[PDB]
């Protein structure tokens, strides 16, 4: 029930897939040496974010799972004996999705397509259509959401109600709020959250860094710099997430009264 | 559009209804002079909180709206021409509810019964059975929730989806979290929140104070001390709560995708 998990805070270079693979590899190898068994990369780590046209992203985006990003991550996950959740631009026929892939030693585990698109993403990407999924990685059940999904408390709630013990959260954050909000998402659901943000400025848009890992008690177990590429790895206690008792008398999920919600 | 609202942070003395009325009156008179048109009093401001048995509270609890607490609040609201949301122990036949009463210049408006009971409340009180209600007070729609209701993101979400522009939140807080959480509840629903907490130690139980008013942008507009009785009144812009645009391409409520939540 104790396991080491981490974020990889990196600076994707827009449209330079090979360079971004190399950077991810370097940092993930560092995280593996610290003992991480699950690592999370940022939203759109492979392509970058701040596109000018649909064409330029459509021309580089890879299919999941046959394409280059997924195959790269598979090789790395098997080499290092760990699980990776990573944000990537997904080409599916004529459509692009803002996706996250989950890989492990056995290969491709599954994917998530961003349900709540943010700002100009609606110009490039189709809204996600697979719902909120929880993946079994043996030592834990891991839910995935991407960036702006944090804003909707229903995102994490749905993952937690489906049995997520850890929420892996690839992100490219631009608003100042997520670092204050994510510990509340962790607290209200009694889960661990791993927000992996990028850094840098990209065609005029500044990302905020501040990747963080939050506990079921709203503790910030690790928080990154605003500007620097870095990893954060911490040991988490999965029993703290499986036990929904806030105190002796209140189990948070048994205390929900659905008949009074949304009505 | 622009209106002044406030919290009253007081220290109820357990079982001393008349003393608590006098204290509330004093502080609400101060809030009226500052221009408040809506004031929120703490959870169970009339009875206090940390009961030793159900009998002790059953013996002082008042009916709503015929009982002493509601009639007191009605007299005060008429005299000062304002709206009051206040936490009170409700006697309803043979049952006790941990309730909030809404009154205005013309009299009794309605009530709310705490849906999510916290810790030893379960020993004294029946779980609320009226659902989450929004009350029309002319210049605004006010939703009400009580104390531990904050922990469940569905509480504020249900109020906001029913049209709440302000969430009045009587509370007796003992955990450290709500002052960090309330701005996120405001932000995610684009509403104002007024958390009126008590202070003091009562039979060994310490309340945290820190009453606060939060904006749709997660700004703490006013926050009280840990220990002192005080008021806080601020001018809020109700158009910032009515307009759910986060930015020029994302409207928070139009961006919700219910088909993917809880399933
Ligand atoms: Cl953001
Ligand atoms: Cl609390």
């Amino acid at each position: 029930h104790m396991v080491k998990v981490g974020y990889i805070q990196m600076e994707p270079k827009i449209l330079e897939l090979d360079k971004n693979y190399s950077k991810a590899e370097k940092l993930i190898k560092e995280a593996s040496k610290e003992g991480a068994k699950l690592v999370v990369l940022p939203e759109l780590f492979d392509t970058g974010y701040n596109f000018e046209s649909r064409e330029e992203v459509f021309d580089v985006a890879q299919q999941i799972p046959e394409g280059e990003t997924t195959t790269f991550l598979m090789e790395l996950a098997r080499e290092l004996g760990l699980y990776i959740v990573a944000g990537t631009a997904e080409k599916s026929g004529n459509y692009l999705y803002n996706s996250a892939v989950v890989v492990g030693p056995r290969g491709y585990i599954g994917k998530y397509r961003k349900i709540h698109l943010f700002y100009r993403e609606k110009v490039f990407f189709e809204p996600g259509d697979l719902g909120f999924k929880v993946f079994d990685i043996g030592f834990a059940k891991v839910g995935v959401m991407i960036a702006f999904d944090w804003f909707f408390p229903e995102s994490a709630r749905t993952l937690a109600l489906k049995g997520a013990e850890i929420i892996a959260h690839p992100a490219n954050l631009v608003m100042p709020y997520a670092p204050r909000a994510m510990p509340i998402r962790a607290l209200e659901n009694r889960v661990y959250t791993i927000t992996a943000d990028r850094v840098g400025e990209e065609r005029g848009l500044k990302f905020i860094g501040k990747s963080l890992i939050a506990s079921p008690k709203a503790e910030v177990l690790s928080i990154a710099s605003e500007t620097e590429e870095e990893i954060g790895v911490v040991e988490i206690d999965l029993n703290l997430a499986r036990n929904k008792r806030l105190n002796d008398m209140n189990d948070i999920f048994k205390d929900r009264r659905e008949e009074y919600y949304f009505r």
